[PDB]
């Protein structure tokens, strides 16, 4: 039985990603958010509700990535150095999830926070989104998995945090770019800095697995990947309509979703499928 | 589907352990090992070989804990806050494993290091040890597991890092307690500091599951736990004889194994089953 040996490279990238993930390590106590209260109260009830709902959804995604996605993918990887990187990434998903609770403790009462998490747990589209993604992870709950199954779980993982999440990162970035909730915006930018390299790394692993497949299996997962992309896109358009109609941002959020879907495809070595638009300039200022 | 909500406690201890795990965070590059060369060369060939072999075995343990044990236990937990703690622990197991390579890079040539890892991969006792432990984890690769299966995986985890690899920490601590290889000893102490709280935490989770089992299931896992304890002990006794006879430390290491087996039992809320070396104790300072 093999032990991980870092003095002999198993690939050309795992060490670099290990060092980068460790270098970027942070926790929620590093950013004080109390100063956001002054701009929080300047928002409308509908704006506050949208903010809490999108952060509720982000918490769900990170809960599933740290608790199902990364662990089940990494268990089936044979590269021990890449496994190490995924374990660290999985830990950071739990830091991400906890940091949203750090924001909530400042911006909401205990009753209001209970309301958020109850709404998350019962929401039909969130359940549908999460259910489709985690079904790919659940297929890995067996002693031996096929590379097709492992590839598609990697695709699901890239789509979750390079793509599906951004319907949610939009609004904290949009507000931060307008000078509102900027401390919470600093936290969201730390999360995005992590997820950027999470998606690149998993996409590299996926491309390596894809190249190992038979031609028949490659054709199957190529088609399944494109179907999944557009299945999730249809659900995300319904979600954006539900969350953002009240505050007049549906089409803006949809453009951001398409932008990040193209990024997820490129992380997988695949061509863009949506027209190449510029990032919303207010969002861009929030990423600064 | 539920998201983790840290503003409402799911238990009375997960936050306490989250904060402590975080507070103890460290990486392999914090301790420079170069100064150990001066005491390394003063060891005999037999002492150097034993050192490299024990550290190879420790690496295997952490490779298995971070890549199999922690992920498969955590994926079946219902408590999302406890899940979070275990995910962080699993990440630290990879820090542990990488830190042994950091030591090797200073103390061994490239060819010698590849010899170590070849010896680890083909060693029959290490294969048997790891195979017994990871068979409890492999049982968790299915969509529905029983609480007996999850309990026994937690038992195996506690035994792995409260018990079954102290046959290995003995020698780094023994040398460090004599002023030899003290920088590597500092790394081992950071690892032990983590593993102390890993075993306690998984032991708490195990006791919580145990209390939900029927009386019949409790009887059955109690028997399996005591038999596993002694199956591993027999293998460990053979391992210590193989590793330490050349340097005259078999009986000392065996005493240390029994002491830590008792600690693993206590982490599970169980009574001790066996009736510390003072130089090892000085290496823990
Ligand atoms: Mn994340
Ligand atoms: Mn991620
Ligand atoms: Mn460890
Ligand atoms: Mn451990």
């Amino acid at each position: 039985m093999r032990a991980v040996n870092w003095n002999k490279k198993e690939d050309d990238f795992s060490l670099m990603f290990w060092k980068q993930n460790i270098a970027q390590f942070w926790t929620e106590e590093e950013i004080a958010v109390s100063s956001d209260k002054n701009t929080w109260v300047q928002l409308s009830k509908e704006e506050q509700i949208a903010y809490k709902r999108v952060l509720g959804g982000l918490t769900l995604g990170d809960t599933k990535q740290g608790g199902e996605g990364m662990p089940l993918v990494l268990v089936h990887l044979e590269n021990l150095q890449a496994k190490s990187v995924l374990a660290f990434m999985g830990a950071m998903e739990e830091v991400h999830a906890k940091s949203y609770s750090h924001i909530f403790t400042t911006l909401a009462t205990e009753e209001e926070i209970d309301e958020i998490f109850d709404w998350v747990d019962t929401h039909p589209l969130l359940e549908k989104k999460a259910g489709i993604i985690t079904s790919y992870y659940r297929r890995l709950l067996k002693p031996e998995v096929t590379k097709k199954e492992l590839y598609m779980a990697m695709v699901a993982s890239v789509f979750l945090e390079s793509y599906l999440f951004y319907s949610g990162f939009f609004y904290p970035l949009y507000l931060a770019g307008q000078g509102k909730l900027t401390a919470s915006g600093e936290i969201i930018n730390l999360i995005i800095r992590d997820e950027s390299i999470h998606g690149v790394f998993v996409g590299i692993l996926a491309q390596q697995i894809f190249a190992e497949l038979s031609a028949e299996d490659q054709q199957e997962v190529q088609k399944e990947t494109q179907e999944l992309l557009m299945e999730l896109y249809e659900i995300e358009m319904a979600y954006t309509e539900e969350i953002y109609t009240s505050i007049g941002l549906v089409e803006d959020v949809n453009r951001f979703v398409r932008y990040n879907a193209n990024k997820g495809l490129m992380n997988l070595g695949l061509e863009p499928k949506f027209e190449e638009e510029e990032i919303n300039p207010i969002v861009l200022n929030g990423l600064r």
